[PDB]
RNA sequence: CUCGAUAACC
RNA sequence: GGUUAUCGAG
């Protein structure tokens, strides 16, 4: 619920880009279901798939972001 | 608010 | 033509 925002965040204090997402929508259109790939500093990266919502996706990839940056 | 579905029933 | 309900979207 909060990495969305951590990551933009990374982005003011590092100048770059602000965080283009991608959503791959998919399934009945009433139980659709949702992939994203955040690509900050022109770099892909992969949300958990499966998501009932957009926002949770994002997260879910926003959330990965972080998980790689702190390396 | 609008648009996209689905189940159901008369 | 409806109707009740249920879900996602800008």
């Amino acid at each position: 619920h909060v990495f969305k925002s951590r990551l933009q965040e990374y982005a003011q204090k590092y100048k770059l880009p602000t965080p283009v997402y991608e959503i791959v929508k998919e399934g009945p259109s009433h139980k659709s279901l949702f992939q994203s790939t955040v690509i900050l500093d022109g770099v892909r990266y992969n949300s958990l798939p499966g998501f009932f919502n957009r926002k949770a996706a994002e997260q879910s990839a926003a959330e990965v972001a972080l998980r790689e940056l702190a390396k």
